[PDB]
């Protein structure tokens, strides 16, 4: 199977392995011509990600911060 369209977007990549334990912050990136890409912090892993926003503790978390 072919690659995704070009790369503009900050998040592009979702590991989904995540877990608000080994997370160590949240943050959201406001793009214009993107939509609302939630991206993280690992702890365990010590970087940067985007979160799954179907993951199970971040169904909670997006259903605080919106629904």
């Amino acid at each position: 199977k072919p690659v995704s369209l070009s790369y503009r977007c900050p998040c592009r990549f979702f590991e989904s392995h995540v877990a608000r334990a080994n997370v160590k912050h949240l943050k959201i990136l406001n793009t214009p011509n993107c939509a609302l890409q939630i991206v993280a912090r690992l702890k365990n892993n010590n970087r940067q990600v985007c979160i799954d926003p179907k993951l199970k503790w971040i169904q909670e978390y997006l259903e605080k911060a919106l629904n």
